[PDB]
C-alpha cells in the first residue's frame, strides 16, 4: 500500500464533474476545481487544469495526470510550512501517508490549524492524538475517511485500508 492506494480509496475515481461532500465541483481523484456554485466556472476551470476542451469529461490518464500533481503539491506544501514540516520530518513512512491524505483533503492551512494534534503526533504520543484529532469537524463530516486516517496515525500501519 501507499500515499496513491489510500488516496484513491478514500477518495474514488468520477470521470465527469461531481459535487464532493462539501457541494464543491470537484473531478477526477479528488480533484477540487472551485468553490463557486457556477458549473461554469467549474468547467472553465476544468478546461485550464487540462488544457482542452473538455465539456466537463475526462479521461481516465488525465484524471491520473492531475491525481499526481495533487500529491506532489500536498507534499512541497508541507515541506514548505514551518508548521508541518517538523511534524512530517519526526514521522515514519507509513504515518506520513496519513499527513500528506489530510493535507490533500483539506489544505495545508487546515491542518496546520490541528496545533495540538500535531504536538502529540511530534511527541509520539498516538492514542492522544487519536482522541484529538476525532474532536474536529473533518471528523464529525467524514467519519469513515476519517477513522481511517486516524487508525493509521494510531498505529502506524495500513491496517484500515486492507
Ligand atoms: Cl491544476
Ligand atoms: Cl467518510
Amino acid at each position: 500500500m501507499n500515499i496513491f492506494e489510500m488516496l484513491r480509496i478514500d477518495e474514488g475515481l468520477r470521470l465527469k464533474i461531481y459535487k464532493d461532500t462539501e457541494g464543491y465541483y470537484t473531478i477526477g481523484i479528488g480533484h477540487l476545481l472551485t468553490k463557486s456554485p457556477s458549473l461554469n466556472a467549474a468547467k472553465s476551470e476544468l478546461d485550464k487544469a487540462i488544457g482542452r476542451n473538455t465539456n466537463g469529461v475526462i479521461t481516465k490518464d488525465e484524471a491520473e495526470k492531475l491525481f499526481n500533481q495533487d500529491v506532489d503539491a500536498a507534499v512541497r506544501g508541507i515541506l514548505r510550512n514551518a508548521k508541518l514540516k517538523p511534524v512530517y520530518d519526526s514521522l515514519d513512512a507509513v504515518r506520513r501517508a496519513a499527513a500528506i491524505n489530510m493535507v490533500f483533503q483539506m489544505g495545508e492551512t487546515g491542518v496546520a490549524g490541528f496545533t495540538n494534534s500535531l504536538r502529540m503526533l511530534q511527541q509520539k504520543r498516538w492514542d492522544e492524538a487519536a482522541v484529538n484529532l476525532a474532536k474536529s469537524r473533518w471528523y464529525n463530516q467524514t467519519p469513515n475517511r476519517a477513522k481511517r486516517v486516524i487508525t493509521t496515525f494510531r498505529t502506524g500501519t495500513w491496517d484500515a485500508y486492507k
